């Protein structure tokens, strides 16, 4: 039922699906000479992905394991990752549209969290965008390599709550910390969280109560909600339902988004 047009575990192609109407899709193929371990992990990521169903979580259309090569089919998102999408479009969206993007992402995270799923790598680079500007939470798919995005231990320092760095305490509340960072990315149109602070400086800074400032022209309401997400006391951070609720409050009362 699949076809491949313009082309970790293998390739990353653009394809076309035809189910009993035809759509564009994203296809992960698995390279020649994959290991049992490269095959076991590649697919179980599909398993993880295919237990979800929500308009802000990336859809697994399907998977074909009955032939070589074996594929994971997911939904096509024309505008790619949110962070590059925001960079290419600096200043081009209204505050309401940005809140809209955040609202969708907060809604996907509320779904995952009610499913007892902890994402662990929530970041703009893992949020995909379609042609209607709908943002969907994604996974399984570099400004300065000296301060890399990921540190091996698997941990994206700049996006990770201090208790998840220090003690591997990964929970929905650690995802909420990450969402705060995602808010800051969106509102700044894709700046690097913490800029030319070394990865180590960021851990040090955070433990010292440094929090990222408001992006240019960011409404005080929105920055306040970031600060809430970055409470050192994980128990005080809002839940994702509360974040969705706060963002809806702001959409119902847009005058309140004018304070800067």
């Amino acid at each position: 039922c699949v076809k491949i047009e313009e082309v970790e575990f293998g390739e990353v192609c653009r394809g076309r699906l035809k189910q009993p109407r035809e759509v564009f899709v994203a296809i992960k193929t698995l390279k020649v000479g994959y290991t049992e371990r490269q095959r076991r992990d590649f697919l179980s990521e599909a398993s993880i992905m295919g237990q979800f169903d929500h308009p802000n979580i990336i859809r697994l259309e399907g998977v074909v394991t009955k032939s070589r090569p074996v594929m994971i089919l997911t939904e096509f998102m024309e505008n790619c990752a949110l962070d590059s999408f925001l960079r290419l479009n600096d200043g081009q969206f209204t505050v309401i549209q940005l809140v809209g993007m955040l609202r969708g992402i907060a809604a996907g995270m509320k779904y995952l969290s009610e499913m007892n799923y902890v994402h662990r790598d929530l970041a703009a680079r893992n949020i995909l965008v379609n042609s209607n500007l709908v943002c969907k939470v994604s996974d399984f798919g570099e400004d300065d390599p000296s301060d890399p995005t990921y540190t091996s231990s698997k941990i994206p320092i700049r996006w990770t709550a201090p208790e998840a760095i220090a003690y591997r305490k990964f929970t929905s509340a650690s995802d909420v910390w990450s969402y705060g960072i995602v808010m800051w990315e969106v509102m700044s149109y894709g700046e690097r969280p913490y800029w030319d602070m070394s990865n180590q400086d960021v851990i040090n800074a955070v433990e010292q109560d440094y929090r990222l400032p408001p992006p240019m022209d960011c409404p005080t309401a929105l920055h306040q909600l970031m600060l809430d997400c970055w409470v050192r006391d994980r128990n005080l951070r809002p839940k994702f339902s509360q974040i969705v609720n706060t963002l809806d409050k702001l959409i119902r009362n847009p005058a309140s988004l004018k304070v800067i």
